[PDB]
């Protein structure tokens, strides 16, 4: 009864959103990334994407740390802070970041970016279309390929 959403991929880095709000655990983060042919980010990768366009007012989980890059924040943030900030996550779960190698070194918001084996488990997930704006969900023309070749010949003799 849970859904996920994959936003743009900045230099391979991206955050996995949920149907509602952020609710991803650390131990689950790894599985999440790997479940999408991706792997947990790093300490430098995060601060690196900061200049690529990864503005977020919510820290995340990485290979082994917790950072929160800020570019063009607002008054809603910590006194309109800036740059990158490191701080553990004692509170409950939260968003999760992932880094992919398949995607290009720049912002990627198109096809050619799905699960490693393309499987369907007890959890749904969708990615952003080519327009790289608003991901699609519960759309039409989404029927899996499956045909049958029933061999039932016939004959008749006098």
């Amino acid at each position: 009864q849970i859904d996920l959403n994959i936003t743009c991929r900045f230099a391979g880095v991206f955050h996995v959103e949920k149907n509602g709000r952020y609710s991803i655990s650390r131990t689950e983060a790894a599985d999440l990334c790997k479940a999408f042919n991706s792997t947990l980010p790093t300490m430098a990768q995060m601060e690196k994407a900061l200049s690529i366009g990864f503005e977020t007012c919510r820290y995340g989980f990485i290979e082994g740390h917790v950072v929160i890059p800020r570019i063009h924040p607002n008054s809603i943030c910590a006194a309109n802070n800036t740059g990158v900030y490191i701080l553990t996550s004692n509170t409950s779960q939260y968003d999760t970041y992932c880094f992919n190698a398949s995607a290009p070194p720049e912002e990627d918001c198109t096809s050619v970016t799905d699960l490693p084996n393309a499987f369907d488990g007890p959890i749904t997930i969708t990615i952003v279309n080519r327009d790289g704006t608003r991901y699609v969900q519960k759309g039409e023309y989404r029927t899996n390929p499956e045909d049958i070749y029933p061999s039932n010949p016939t004959d008749d003799d006098v």
